[PDB]
């Protein structure tokens, strides 16, 4: 039966049927957004939803008999396994985020269509050439975040009262979002010299980000 | 009579006469901004307007004889038809935006002057080389915008209550505009982990956006 | 006497004596900032100022005999002329910005020193290959600024009441400064669809601005 | 004993032991953040901290015998000296930042592990190409800041009262952070024309910065 199903699986119709289902389930989940639509046709939605999840498990079952170990060594394959997995956890218990993480299956439209795969892969491909810097930054963030927590988190615990918060705040300064009037100006009403901490910080972190951008304009 | 008018239309004088009306009508439309100017010379400029709109339809009518099916296959030409057409719809009824859309005819200074035409075309040509990325992002937005609406729209309907509002809010976070103490920090007062949605969101969407600019610094 | 003075003017001493005066006057101007320093050594600094102003006119006089027609055709020279002229307008009368524009003489350190000259010139030379785009943008701003004054100016005059006010607002949105919470969200409390005016505006204006940056990494 | 020690110091195991201590003292400093942790394991860590500091002074002493004058001419060596020297100053007297600047020793994970040094050096190397511009700007910032103080610091001393305050404000306007609603709009309720000072200031300073980024994407 193997070469029967391997012919079924590899069939354009099967792929196109899958891609068709995604773009239908995509449309379905945007309608699940409306409180109106849900009162009207929620049942229609929840069963069509449960149907699709079965069909996707069927497919993923078939897809593995036809690739075995080659499958679990394929990123894209792995992804699809993992996304439908989430979608499988019951409509109750644990963390309600799961019910929400389900919408991640609309990322299968990226996986099931090349060019997208191309583009995604084009994008991803740039990452390893950056991990040298990224690690540099995270070391930097970590070091300043600790200075911040023990320089400012007593009078300003919302922003710096905890390592986690200093990170968050330092990240915010880095996106340069409301970073003067929002955070540094106030800091200075108590600590005149907070500009000595954050102006160097800004320079470093912005400079680095410019280099990292130009690095992707080279390789 | 064809070659008579095909010599009128195709003439230098004709083109430079059209350009002369545009830069005149453009100056006329900025004087219609002032409530003062309108109480004195308002009548002058309303007629001057109807005059030019005639002249432009006369011209467009002429322009079509001289070109026929060639004309409805030229972008720049089509534009001028559509823009003058908008300028024809009576100063009443339906919606008033059409009265406001009339100011789009000053885009003819682009259409009817090279260099501008050149420069506009330079920019536009880059678009098809982005459409892979653009599509990617829209799918990304769509996925997150749905996830946000069902994670935050109950307590925070201003921002995430409707699919569209999540789109809007998400675009805002992307421009990195007051996303911290303007959206995220609030959200957190209720959903401590909301950083886990938005910090990732930010990496991806800024990352991508960096690439898309590096692409346009290659082609 | 000409070649005697033409030897004074071209003299390394003279050149370096000017450079010496600038950096001294510059330091003098940041001391004039302090209310304290002015209550102590104000008269010192006022005379030291009038002195230098003569020295710079004497020089610019000497400089002209030595160069004649050649001098009013040298950018860096013309500047130096005009910027000293400003410094000559009596410590009174007309506008008091003239008392303030006097600190533009410290832009002579750019003129009277190469490398600076080099770099400034390097920068400036990019401008002409941008005027095609800059033109395009101005037309765009002007078109959208008009629309906005006749679409939000009536209820929202602080931000769109006048053609000038809209230009400013539009410039603010373009720099993405508080554009959503500060501008578009409010607007939208009255005009639900203002987003249809601003999101496109923002795409266009930033796209164009991306190109112009890549343009200065082609040339 | 020189070659005995020159073989200890230069040894891989000595390096890998130093890197191992950094990564441990690193972890331990992010734990000293928790007030909880300090009330339980505080003594453990303060002792652990004083230990490593000796080990680092021992090492830095050893490192010097093995290199002599070659050592105080190596950036990376000097750094480690100065950072450990700070850490040597007793847990008392003076400013309190020295007790905080102590966390700068986690910058040794950069100095004493290749790849970072590479990347760091790749960064720094770019700086010399920038110092021509950087200077230009700093003359500019100095010039406008003086103008600003005498144009706006009487009504608006928070932001422009002092030469230093204007620096800071100008820096802020440059990062484009809340610059309209937060600074320039206000100024305008008193000085209608301040946009004439800040629109140009913004152009100039953003232009320059675009070049400077394009400069680094070529050299
Ligand atoms: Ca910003
Ligand atoms: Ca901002
Ligand atoms: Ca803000």
């Amino acid at each position: 039966m193997y070469l029967r199903i391997t012919n079924i699986v590899e069939s354009s119709f099967f792929t196109k049927f899958i891609i068709y289902l995604i773009v239908l389930n995509g449309i379905t989940m945007g309608l699940e957004t409306s409180k109106t639509f849900m009162q009207s046709f929620g049942v229609y939605t929840t069963l069509f939803n449960q149907i699709v999840i079965t069909i996707f498990t069927i497919e993923i079952i078939l897809r593995i008999y036809v690739h075995r170990i080659s499958f679990f060594k394929d990123p894209w394959s792995l992804f699809d396994f993992f996304v439908v997995a989430i979608s499988l956890v019951p409509t109750s218990s644990g963390f309600e985020i799961l019910r929400v993480l389900r919408v991640l299956r609309l990322f299968r439209l990226v996986t099931a269509v090349p060019q997208m795969r191309k583009i995604v892969s084009a994008l991803i491909s740039v990452i390893p050439g950056m991990l040298s810097v990224i690690a540099l930054m995270t070391l930097f963030f970590y070091i300043f975040a600790i200075m911040a927590t023990q320089l400012f988190g007593e009078r300003f615990p919302e922003w710096f009262g905890t390592l986690g918060e200093s990170f968050y705040t330092l990240f915010q300064v880095m996106t340069l979002d409301d970073w003067s009037n929002g955070i540094v100006r106030p800091l200075m009403e108590v600590y005149p010299y907070a500009w000595v901490f954050f102006i160097p910080f800004i320079f470093v972190v912005t400079f680095v980000m410019i280099n990292l951008v130009v690095a992707i304009c080279v390789d």
